[PDB]
């Protein structure tokens, strides 16, 4: 009985040194459905800055949905995706204006004061 991979507090009870984030920022129905399949969830241990979850979120969606210049409707997330790799992508922070990761993260290429 008991189990071994419950959540809360680890071993006897816990969860990796890491949290889990659930919030994504839907541009539109595309990114919607799409961003959720591709990533529904995250983990970022307490050392992932917006920059690496950035990386890493790009990198999923780009390596989950790779064929996208295939479809017409979605290529234009070709461009958009090259555009952000670029140099500009979407800057991101908590409800205050500090770089952090925390439960409810601003993601968007908007400055805190925009």
């Amino acid at each position: 009985g008991k189990k071994v991979e419950f959540n809360d507090k680890p071993k006897v009870r816990k969860i990796p040194s890491t949290r889990k984030i659930k919030i994504t920022f839907a541009l539109d129905a595309t990114f919607d459905s799409v961003l959720s399949k591709a990533c529904s969830e995250f983990e970022v241990d307490k050392d992932v800055t917006l920059d690496e979850l950035l990386d890493v979120v790009l990198d999923a969606v780009e390596s989950t949905l790779s064929p996208c210049k295939e479809h017409d409707v979605i290529g234009t997330k070709v461009c958009a995706l090259l555009d952000r790799l670029a140099g500009d992508y979407v800057y991101l922070f908590d409800e205050g204006g500090d770089e952090v990761i925390a439960p409810r993260m601003y993601c968007s290429f908007s400055a805190p004061d925009d």
